[PDB]
């Protein structure tokens, strides 16, 4: 039986592992293992119907030669697990057991993959592990649907900054961008007065939305040339709501029937949009066509990078502003107490008496303490106070370094 | 006549005016100058029906005292500007004209002041833009409605976390926690059958969402203390959809025969519940109940301060953390160069060579230099660039102080 497979689990201390074996079963067997590769991924906020859309592509999938590939109206959802509930419902990363063979207009046999993945943001998760599962995920596929509700908030440009500069850190340098398809699905799109439903609606709106112009404020510049950069083919499609009963009653189980017609007309020309033959885009790394096997090999050594500790850990706003506030201020109090020092015992100046010398010292530490305390940081004194101990233990190991050399210039007269 | 006053207005150079003579005409009327005054604000993401809901706090407002005060259901909803579209609409913080004197059940004469937002995350605003807006409302206002949609994710947290403490920044030290009450307003949320419509499955969902345990990591407790700290009280109330028509209808105007009746039913609950006379929390600053006269003053007092740059600047995640990479690795960079030059050229060191000694500093910056480069940051070399050049810059000026300490040590004897 054809059935999600659990490939990236997430555990409950915060760390990755790798299912090779279960991974090696699917991409290596011999039917599949030399064939080119896509990639189809689905990724963005929990809760939000990602395993229920990614149901509807195997529908599709396996049933792509009918007209009828949506399915029999009263037949239930399968697949990805998928149900109502706050609580999150998918973790880490998993396929679809069955690897799909398509032909493509150019006569080539391509094999597809689909992959489904843990939402962002849930309650049990780091900022890390998020970032982790969306990164990874971002990189593998070729196509990867960026699942939002309602509207582009720049929030939403922001975490996909973030997490796409994550994936590029563990990646090879190239010239070319990293990475090719993104869609910006935006479910419960609200107003097709505006932008019509639909990829055309949605192209414009994203338009706008990802415009970057000259009295555009670099802040809001910066986000948007960042995701420019990142991927080859940017493209939006505007849903409609699947009405009140997909979202609210706690029996429905995916029939068609209990969908708003106008959500099934519209997804109805979502999934060839994606999945089509002709719209099977190959997943390239350097700028080279990967098979299953290569992709299998990339996929460890990703994973890897993530499980070690050569990337820097992602933060929260208040967590990395605080500590790039209080890093900038033991520098400057830092270096205002070194610039001191060196007119009082520079090596182009006299011998200052010992005393004396550490009176000054005292003052000027005193000074570069009052000078960063006085500084206003997230989160106030409370972050700091780590900040100030290193301040001063800094300033005391430069003390003793000037010790060092006022001692070797040392006057000693000896007089009744 | 009774109406909305732009009373913070932000510019389009991303700047903050106050509308003084606006706010003084409101607030320091010889009617509610000197009574005690309860402040209402609502806050959060764009597009999410803020000013629609301030609207009906209105209608309870002027009719409390009849119990049908939700309306007639063919009047149109006014007050605040409101509509559908994805383009932001409310700018800056605007105050209702007309200041509600309401008795308390224990005799007490207050002033009620209502206070619409700009809604955040839009995508012309800077993050300081917003910032400020929900800062400011937040230190004003003694009751904030939190207004957030579907579910409360830990990006919200995250968001108000950073908010609450731009606001913190600005305020004056005390032991108690800086703000009152808070209230969660989960629009259009899907699972009744798991938390009841309403506050008391609010207060059960946020207390699930909001628990610290032993074994929750620091990441999330610590944006959970951080809210816990802020605030006096915190509540939450799950809210219906009010239906596609609500949410989809260019031409909806707001009457309420067109608003699903779960949402009118619960409506009816939830303003009372913020905004009765026994619920009417009244502002205090520093633990000391204030009149709309002080209001106005500290008002004036906060604007100030985000008009100036006292402030650290709010950030994006990428930003900060890029900062944050860039800082730390000069530091450590330097600080090898530095010890490594002390075993060569410290006080306690014989004279080298001058022609010994730069071989030996470019021996030593090129490690600091590659130990530099080896590190990877948020986000890679073009942002790690001026920081290179400070890192040798820096360098070079501690190279520089070395050199005369090696010169006063200076040996030549004359030989044939
Ligand atoms: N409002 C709305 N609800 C939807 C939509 N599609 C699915 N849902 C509802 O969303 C709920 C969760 O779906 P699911 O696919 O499990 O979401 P998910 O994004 O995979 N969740 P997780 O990140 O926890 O795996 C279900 O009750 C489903 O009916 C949509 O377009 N709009
Ligand atoms: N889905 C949904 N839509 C709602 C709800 N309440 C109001 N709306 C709709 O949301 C739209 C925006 O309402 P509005 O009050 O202007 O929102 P806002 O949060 O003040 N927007 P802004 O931040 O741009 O000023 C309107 O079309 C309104 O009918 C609700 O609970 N759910
Ligand atoms: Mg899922
Ligand atoms: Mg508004």
């Amino acid at each position: 039986k054809a059935g999600p497979v659990q490939v990236l689990i997430v555990k409950d201390d915060h760390s990755f592992e790798l299912d090779e074996t279960a991974l090696n079963r699917i991409l290596l067997s011999e039917a599949v293992r030399d064939k080119e590769v896509v990639a189809v991924s689905v990724a963005g906020a929990f809760r939000k119907g990602k395993s229920f859309l990614m149901d509807f592509m195997l529908r599709y999938m396996y049933n792509q030669e009918s007209v009828d590939w949506v399915g029999d109206y009263n037949e239930p959802l399968t697949g990805f697990s998928w149900r109502g509930g706050s609580e999150r419902e998918t973790t880490g990363i998993q396929i679809w057991s069955e690897i799909f063979l398509i032909n493509k207009p150019d006569g080539k046999k391509v094999a597809v993959l689909l992959m489904d993945t843990q939402g962002t943001f849930d309650s049990q998760s780091t900022l890390r592990d998020s970032a982790t599962v969306f990164a990874l995920s971002t990189m593998i596929s070729s196509i990867q649907v960026y699942n939002l509700s309602q509207n582009v908030q720049e929030d939403d440009l922001q975490h996909l900054q973030l997490f796409t500069e994550y994936g590029r850190l563990a990646m090879e340098e190239t010239f070319l961008k990293p990475f090719q398809s993104l869609i910006f699905l935006v479910r419960d799109w609200s107003f097709p007065y505006e932008f019509s439903y639909g990829a055309d609606g949605g192209a414009k709106f994203l338009e706008k939305r990802l415009k970057v112009s000259g009295n555009q404020h670099e802040e809001l510049q910066n986000v948007r040339k960042h995701i420019h950069s990142c991927f080859t083919n940017i493209s939006c499609f505007l849903l409609p709501h699947p009405g009140l009963k997909v979202a609210t009653n706690p029996n429905f189980d995916g029939k068609l029937k209990e969908i708003d017609d106008e959500f099934i007309k519209n997804l109805k020309i979502l999934i060839p949009w994606l999945l089509s033959p002709e719209s099977l885009d190959i997943k390239e790394i350097n700028g080279n066509k990967i098979t299953c096997r290569g992709l299998v090999e990339y996929f460890k050594a990703y994973i890897k990078i993530y499980q070690g500790e050569e990337l820097p850990h992602p933060k929260s706003m208040l967590q990395a502003t605080a500590e790039a506030n209080n890093l900038a201020a033991v520098a400057t109090a830092k270096d205002t107490y070194n610039k001191k020092m060196e007119e009082i015992c520079g090596g182009d100046k006299p011998f200052l008496a010992p005393n004396d010398l550490q009176t000054k010292h005292l003052q000027l530490k005193e000074e570069s303490v009052k000078l960063f305390r006085g500084v206003k940081k997230m989160g106030g004194e409370e972050f700091s106070r780590r900040y100030l101990q290193q301040l001063e233990s800094e300033i005391d190991e430069l003390y003793i370094q000037y010790i060092k050399h006022n001692d070797s210039k040392t006057i000693f007269h000896a007089a009744r």
